[PDB]
């Protein structure tokens, strides 16, 4: 039948996932890094959606600076960053609220929460949460954002993390692998082979690298 | 349109629930009512489930004193112990298989808990009288002759104690005599929960009786 | 010990109930009594249903009449589609909402079947009250406006219909008149049902609720 | 979110509807669906030989089958020669056999083609329900279960050989089902909405093997 798989790699990152027990680890991995990455774009956009709600659209990154120590174009709803990484000109705020309401449903949905709640995850649900969020920004920004926009590159999955933080935190299918105990599943064999045909079990998601 | 309720009596007496604000009040309060005398009921089966879990089935309350002091001599299965209260007969299931029942009851009361506030999740009828069958299911799992009339465990799932003149009386809320109140005054019966909380805003609530 | 009991009044009207057979017949006759009364109004819950499924909620019985030809201005929602009886505002729920509604007055109709006896599966109170909760719910996110006092699916789902000079008045059997007959005898109400069944017998028991003042 | 009803048809015979999310991706569609088709022939298999079960008992191994007549036979209470000498024939007792008889006509209603002209799209879970609920009445005839080799139980647990049958043909495994739409092959890597726009929509289909 099914199983019910804990992919735990510690206390904020960790979700539940359900799938065929006779699945192949190869498949089982994929998916499951499809849901991991999903969660952790959902996480980089509230911080970046959030700014954009204040602020309005990302500076190019090569024309960054605080507006004052600069001629600017100021809208209705300007609003100086004070990081200097966003023009300013954000948009009415009472559509504002709605693009802050996506972003916090949005974390709920793949939030580490959901694994207390007894709820796996499916690539299904991130991804509508993610589309969500990007109807929201279009609701705010009928215009759209610019290529460079890190909520546009969120939302599209084409965010480059090389150099940050987040790196160590994205696991591509082509590299990811699948742990029990400590030790690897082959990619080849099937869920069964090493847990049978029988309760939840803790696994963790790596990369080869 | 949905409407989040938090009925709030105190610290560890409330819980979330979820319905259309186009609801009348009646019907919720009947509704939350039953959710509240589940929340109760599943706290009592917690204390007498466990003395069940140690000291086997009850004794009728007529007969009740601790074995060692009776006259007659107590007929003692595998797993007696003596229950010091003098309330069960000692005569407990295996201690493999009471672990069965004291999990089910850890269930229930944290299917009802105040925690699940802070979890911001809403009881339901179901999800509470469920737990509750399936402490039901490992009572039939330790005890397969099942219990006696009158032991405080089978009366708790079957909804018939009797509580009046004990401290928790005051703990139910029985449907026809139950009120919901909203901001310090009682809502009325008639009425829908739009009228009190609008159409499209959670609201703090209260449940009491006459 | 319990028992399990056959109340056959048709091959249409029928179900299976079980209880201790301790009860004394009046009890009893008055829990199958509601029950009965509850697959009676499923069985109506279902084909009221789906004409609100099809045309939105009742006209005032006062007021029906085709909407083609009705004079009075008639309000043609998103989802209008005139119902060819006169009886219904033609202004239904969206079709796809439409078959959530459709779905658990099935689901109900089923918890109250006549198969249930074959299946061996003895109707509660609970059971078909909740069926009709159901539906109730189903009603709600179809009309979240709510339907009128009136509307047959609202006397319906309260248990308030009137059917007092309706061909359905025979069906109906009020708990304080109903009558429970065993192998072509009323039984009394004070005694136990075990007085005409034994403390204990593997066989079930066919009997029949009729109301005061019939015959067998 | 927009959703789009798929109309399935392979004959007239094999054929229903199925509902998701126009954005879903081809490979996901046909997967489930590839379940959902699976699921309706194992419900078909089931109500031919859940009623012989009911008629005649459990099955003869594959390799001892013959007419009862044609060799000394035990008969039981309610002993009914097989007339293909498939089964043993000592069945359950005839009354009981109708809660299986019943179960599997409401198992084959549920997947039925006819749901087509009803407009009731098909779910897993639905078809798999069906399954469960001819599990349970096949164990209250059965007690003692039924044998490793009668096609009821292989056909409950998912396990038969079609290879060889006249079934093989309806089996699609998952990893080897293809989609198709106007008469030509959908790819797995794109999007529903890809072939049938982004905007509340119905669309005839196709299941097929590579």
């Amino acid at each position: 039948h099914m199983v019910l798989l804990h992919m735990k790699r510690s206390e904020l990152d960790q979700f539940l996932f359900e799938t065929t027990v006779a699945s192949t680890v190869d498949e089982t991995t994929r998916q499951m890094a499809e849901v991991h990455n999903l969660r952790h774009r959902i996480e980089r956009l509230k911080a970046e959606g959030e700014e954009l709600a204040k602020h309005g659209p990302a500076k190019r990154p090569d024309q960054q600076g605080i507006d004052r120590y600069q001629p600017v174009e100021k809208g209705p709803n300007y609003a100086e960053d004070p990081t200097g990484r966003r023009t300013g000109n954000a948009c009415d705020p009472e559509v504002a609220k709605v693009l802050v309401k996506t972003l916090e449903e949005a974390v709920a949905v793949a939030h580490k929460d959901q694994v207390a709640k007894k709820m796996p995850l499916t690539i299904k649900a991130l991804q509508e949460a993610v589309d969500n969020v990007r109807g929201a920004v279009m609701i705010c920004y009928p215009m759209g954002l610019p290529e460079w926009d890190p909520v546009r590159l969120g939302l599209e999955g084409s965010e480059d993390l090389a150099g940050t933080s987040y790196a160590a935190d994205e696991l591509p299918a082509d590299v990811a692998t699948l742990w029990f105990a400590g030790k690897q599943m082959a990619p080849e064999k099937k869920l069964s082979d090493y847990l049978g045909r029988h309760t939840k079990a803790v696994v963790k998601l790596q990369k080869k690298g």
